[PDB]
């Protein structure tokens, strides 16, 4: 019994908008993917079905890419691991951009397999293109990406009769650059990338009602906000410490759209969110693109020499309220959890706090996961209090974001219950 529906607006191609009122939290849609994949830095360190870390994986011994936290996964993988499976052998050592290996799913999900529950709303043949505003840069790139594609899918797919009808490489390819989720881990590191269609109905807004959030590779999509019967449901396609620049700058390269939402028009935030000396923080951001490389690669050892050496700088430092030093300061906080270094990485995530605050406004689920990360640590050093309250907090945030669908939510329901007891 669905609460939402496809409609054509009047300026931004199609949408989805409720067809009763909504509640925050109120569960809109839930998914699988069309077709999903492992991202490139997240290879051999994540299960490539359930998309969990272990730090001993079995790999697929034909190919020795796909890898796997158990026999379980591995066995339910190969119906949609098949083809690609030779592709990648051949391709070896060298390992196709992640939009190739994603589309070569779809394509194997359309030809071999049952129609998907992620298209009820819209088909990856409805997806939006963008063609006529691609550039020439552009699209010179999707065409290397068809030769790519073409290249490594010779073995499997030698012509047309092995594509879906009509169907054309080079609009697919558009269709996935604007269309492609980056799956979220419960950490909320970046580990996959998918399709949903689905979900890619959704407009983007800077201040959004709606929110998606993945529990592995099942996306729930919920209402963050009181929605009124008629209105259009929105979510935030960019991560929020970002400045009205630098949004324009992605919106128009990756969606070839102008975001015309009060947000941009009055520049919200970008102030507060570059304050401190301009040079100090240029430096920053310009190290951040290091830092983020090393930990898509989850080398924590590095990142966190790295973000010691700005957070502890023996030169001149940043306000935490700087999107770049907080930045930094999330990495750090990551960085000495996963190396086991829980008072360091506690003093790290409580800064994080306020600043998280202001920019993560009503139900975010990125908000939630830190003040969860924040209260586990806490808790663990016996600070019940506090912890306890971080906790709370986390779960007003995350029934919103996450709910009662999502594992995360019973994960932390244990721990409220457990700090419950000192109290
Ligand atoms: O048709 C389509 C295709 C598509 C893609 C996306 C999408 O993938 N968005 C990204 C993933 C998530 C959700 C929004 C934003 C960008 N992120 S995030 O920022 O919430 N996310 C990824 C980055 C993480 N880290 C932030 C960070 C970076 C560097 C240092 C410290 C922290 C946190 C979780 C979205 Cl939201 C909608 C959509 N509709
Ligand atoms: C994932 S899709 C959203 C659904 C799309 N509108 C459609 O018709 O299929 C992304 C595309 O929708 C359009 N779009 C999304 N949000 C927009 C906004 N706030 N303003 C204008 N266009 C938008 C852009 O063309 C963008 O590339
Ligand atoms: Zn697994
Ligand atoms: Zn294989
Ligand atoms: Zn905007």
């Amino acid at each position: 019994p669905l609460k939402v529906e496809k409609f054509a607006t009047a300026n931004r191609g199609n949408g989805l908008r409720a067809v009763t009122p909504l509640r925050p939290g109120e569960l809109l849609f839930r998914s699988d993917p069309l077709a999903y994949t492992v991202c490139k830095g997240s290879r051999g360190v994540v299960c490539d079905r359930c998309l969990l870390g272990k730090e001993k994986l079995m790999r697929c011994s034909q190919c020795r890419v796909a890898k796997y936290c158990s026999a379980k996964c591995q066995k339910k993988a190969w119906p949609d691991h098949k083809r690609e499976c030779k592709c990648l052998k051949s391709c070896k050592p060298r390992y196709p951009p992640d939009s190739v290996r994603l589309l070569g799913r779809v394509v194997f999900k359309l030809m071999d397999g049952a129609p998907s529950e992620s298209e009820k709303l819209y088909s990856f043949y409805d997806l939006e293109s963008n063609i006529n505003k691609l550039t020439e840069d552009k699209k010179e790139g999707l065409r290397q990406l068809v030769m790519t594609f073409q290249h490594f899918m010779r073995e499997e797919i030698q012509d047309a009769s092995q594509l879906p009808p009509a169907f054309d490489l080079f609009e697919a390819f558009a269709k996935v650059i604007c269309n492609s989720f980056t799956i979220c881990n419960a950490e909320m590191q970046e580990v996959g990338v998918g399709l949903y269609p689905s979900i890619s109905l959704l407009n983007h807004s800077c201040d959004p009602n709606c929110s998606i959030v993945f529990n592995g590779p099942h996306l729930l999509l919920r209402a963050v906000r009181d929605i009124e019967v008629g209105e259009e449901l929105t979510i935030c396609y960019l991560d929020m410490l970002m400045t009205s620049e630098e949004r324009r700058k992605q919106l128009r390269d990756q969606y070839c759209f102008e975001c015309d939402c009060f947000r941009c028009q009055t520049q919200d935030k970008d102030a507060d969110m570059l304050t401190g000396d301009e040079q100090v923080w240029k430096e920053v951001q310009e190290s951040l693109k290091k830092i983020e490389e090393l930990k898509a690669h989850w080398k924590w050892e590095q990142v966190l020499a790295m973000c010691q050496a700005i957070i502890s700088s023996n030169s001149e430092r940043l306000p935490d309220i700087n999107i770049y030093q907080l930045k930094v300061l999330d990495c750090a906080m990551d960085a000495c959890i996963n190396l086991g270094l829980l008072e360091e990485a506690l003093f790290y995530g409580t800064r994080t706090m306020e600043p998280y605050r202001i920019f993560f406004p009503g139900s975010h689920p990125v908000r939630g996961v830190q003040v969860m990360k924040v209260g586990k640590l806490q808790l663990h050093q016996g600070m019940f209090p506090q912890a306890m309250k971080n906790l709370r907090l986390a779960f007003d945030i995350m029934r919103v974001t996450h709910g009662r669908e999502h594992s995360l939510i019973e994960d932390l329901i244990l721990l409220l219950e457990e700090c419950d007891a000192n109290i």
